[PDB]
């Protein structure tokens, strides 16, 4: 039911990679863990939860955020599940922006996507509850992420505000119902109807919660995507009109790729510390 498929020392830690059943999915489905060297020693570390963007599989981030060094000086656990379910038995698209590396984070509601893409109750009730299971863990966890994954970590902690002690990410897609990226996806998982939508969409969500959890947010000024896609502007506007906490930082030059995210991940990861511990 769970196997072992990789274990590489990093930073006195260590990254090990798993896949096992999973019950919500329907299918054999791949997460890394980074464990910090306090695992080693029988104390329990806190997790972050790491929601990867379009295209990436559980592997990317552990490889090129850079996160291990800081993670391994404060003994914070981190796990990154993979971006959707996988392989010949799920069904895909050609295009990277949806199907397999592109499950949203949403529950799909519309065949044949319904069977296998339930990556909502995957990140939130599953994996979870088998992390705590496996590994040397508190019930003390947070949660980030980048683009497709920045939308996953925002509508997840705003929808879950008791589970997750803080959140933050980087170029989240803001606005998902308010973009082709958004659109082009919820048609497809969630159908036409609209309103269906709006639980899956971070800004509409921020403007309507009633408790709140403390958000970090990161943007390269140089993304591409900015205008189109992620629509910072318009998560600013729906903190402040909610009172959230929400800081969002703008960086000059930055873009939307990774040298972006290791630049600026151990802010993340002391900010993350600050409400874990
Ligand atoms: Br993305």
């Amino acid at each position: 039911s769970i196997e072992n498929l990789s274990s590489n020392k990093s930073f006195g830690g260590w990254h090990k990679q798993y896949s096992h059943v999973s019950n919500t999915l329907n299918c054999a489905m791949r997460f890394a863990i980074y464990l910090p060297p306090q695992a080693s020693t029988g104390a329990k570390v806190p997790v972050l939860y790491w929601l990867s963007g379009l295209t990436c599989s559980d592997e990317n981030f552990m490889q090129k955020a850079g996160a291990q060094r800081l993670a391994a000086e404060l003994g914070i656990a981190i796990v990154a599940p993979d971006t959707s379910p996988r392989g010949e038995g799920v069904a895909d698209d050609e295009g990277y922006d949806l199907g397999q590396g592109a499950g949203f984070y949403v529950n799909a509601t519309q065949a044949p996507w319904n069977r296998h893409y339930q990556m909502y109750d995957y990140v939130v009730n599953e994996l979870p509850e088998l992390i705590e299971s496996m590994f040397p863990v508190s019930d003390k966890r947070a949660i980030a992420g980048h683009s497709m994954g920045g939308h996953g970590a925002l509508t997840i902690a705003l929808r879950n505000p008791e589970r997750y002690q803080s959140v933050s990410a980087f170029s989240p897609i803001n606005n998902p119902v308010n973009c082709p990226w958004g659109q082009k996806a919820f048609t497809a998982y969630l159908g036409k109807d609209t309103d269906t939508w709006r639980e899956y969409d971070a800004s509409l969500l921020m403007r309507a919660a009633k408790q709140y959890v403390p958000a970090l947010v990161d943007q390269g000024e140089a993304d591409n995507f900015l205008a189109e896609q992620l629509k910072p502007e318009v998560l600013e506007a729906a903190a402040s009109s909610n009172n959230y906490p929400l800081e969002l930082r703008s960086h000059e030059g930055y873009d939307h790729s990774y040298y972006f995210i290791a630049s600026f991940i151990e802010d993340h990861l002391r900010f993350h510390s600050n409400y874990l511990n």
